[PDB]
């Protein structure tokens, strides 16, 4: 079946909605499905947050090894690294960013939000890099609440895919910072069952997951199919599936993407 009809089959059979955008390195459209529907970002915003931090490192307005001190008040739902570093009393800017990206650590994310000026500063960065759509309104985990219809804390697949491409391929960061964030995405610890489970094993893949209440399951990042680079954003809503079934839904989207790319 076509890309569109195979996604529609998943939607119908799983009682789900699937938002997908694939763009080339310059943000030119390759494929999409519900690509301009808004979906709750959940933790997918942590990748753009890390990019914001690297832009500040590149400009000299932040220093990666600067120590960010905190107390037990910064431990929130799912803060595995922040909990381990708590007794020491700090994480560096870079430790926190890497934990946010690779573990989806919420405390580490909020520690960075404290330093940059909160959700308003995240939104300002999206605007700066040409994304007029994505918006961070709240810190974690409440930003992942995904109340039906709420436009707070949302993006669209196409806006987010274009943001990913800007960061990885469009010169938003220096070559060193770009390579570092790319490696963080490849080494993500939370995506083994989602998109990259649906891609060929020789593709170079890096991504950042999200999970939202009310059935949100998301995965954004890049893949390089031999020499060809792509940015991808997948947002799904499936209120009646189990958590494992939602992982499998996203992996299935990965397969549908692959069938398209291999068509070619």
């Amino acid at each position: 079946l076509t890309f569109k009809t195979d996604l529609e089959k998943l939607e119908r059979e799983k009682a789900a909605q699937i938002g997908v955008a694939i763009v080339d390195p310059q943000g030119e459209i390759v494929a999409g499905h519900r690509m301009a529907q808004r979906f709750a970002m959940g933790s997918t915003f942590k990748f753009p947050l890390a990019a914001l931090v690297f832009e500040r490192i590149d400009s000299g307005t932040e220093r990666g090894d600067r120590k960010l001190s905190y107390g037990p008040d910064m431990i929130v739902e799912w803060s595995p690294a922040t909990e381990r570093f708590l007794a020491s009393g700090h994480m560096t800017v870079l430790e926190a960013a890497q934990a946010a990206v690779q573990l989806s650590d919420n405390g580490a994310t909020n520690l960075l939000l404290r330093e940059i000026g909160g959700p308003a500063a995240m939104t300002q960065y999206f605007r700066k890099i040409g994304d007029s759509v994505s918006r961070l309104d709240r810190k974690e985990p409440e930003m992942s609440d995904n109340t039906p219809g709420d436009l707070r804390d949302t993006t669209t697949p196409i806006a987010m895919a274009r943001t990913v491409a800007k960061v990885l391929y469009g010169g938003a960061l220096t070559s060193t910072s770009t390579h570092t964030i790319e490696r963080w995405l490849i080494g993500n610890q939370t995506g083994d069952a989602t998109l990259r489970a649906g891609f060929p094993k020789d593709w170079v893949v890096g991504e950042k997951t999200g999970t939202c209440a009310n059935g949100g399951r998301n995965d954004i990042g890049f893949f390089k199919a031999q020499e060809r680079d792509y940015a991808v954003a997948v947002y799904t809503t499936a209120p009646k599936l189990s958590a494992v079934e939602r992982d499998e839904l996203v992996a299935s989207v990965g397969q549908v993407i692959t069938q398209l790319i291999l068509s070619t």
